[PDB]
């Protein structure tokens, strides 16, 4: 193939590749699985003070033809106790669904899933059951947390 016919998706996606590189997020890394550059995995240490603290958190990332007008898919592959994180990996963040702009990078995406992580979001939970223990009772939502991190993450 000619490189000069890249997609714009493709060349797109490199330069997030090389921002990520020069800049990650902390605590962060993520890029293509191989060579797919559709294709990336990323690993989030849990952040240091928190309950997912020594947990290493594996994610899916798949881009779409027409990035960066359509966010991208992203979800954990690790098991996660967290209200806005389900069984599956989905994650319930706005910028994921209805609120994704193109000026938007797969940098400030794992931002926002850090932050996510330290500061979740109770009201839109994924998982009800969690959202109500983090409201009512948060020092055993937070025992629970650091348990599946210990099973789960490590």
């Amino acid at each position: 193939k000619n490189s000069k016919l890249l997609s714009t998706s493709a060349k797109r996606i490199q330069k997030e590749l090389a921002d990520i590189t020069l800049d990650p997020p902390p605590n962060c890394s993520a890029g293509p699985k191989g060579d797919n550059i559709y294709e990336w995995r990323s690993t989030i240490l849990g952040p240091p003070g928190s309950v997912y603290e020594g947990g290493v958190f594996f994610l899916d990332i798949t881009f779409t033809p027409e990035y960066p007008f359509k966010p991208p898919k992203v979800t954990f592959r690790t098991r996660i106790y967290h209200c806005n994180i389900n069984s599956q990996g989905v994650i319930c963040l706005d910028i994921l669904k209805d609120n994704w702009s193109p000026a938007l990078t797969i940098s400030k995406v794992l931002l926002s899933i850090c932050s996510l992580l330290t500061d979740c979001n109770p009201a839109d939970p994924l998982v009800g059951s969690i959202a109500t223990q983090y409201m009512t009772n948060r020092a055993e939502h937070d025992r629970m947390a650091r348990q599946w991190t210990k099973r789960y993450a490590t």
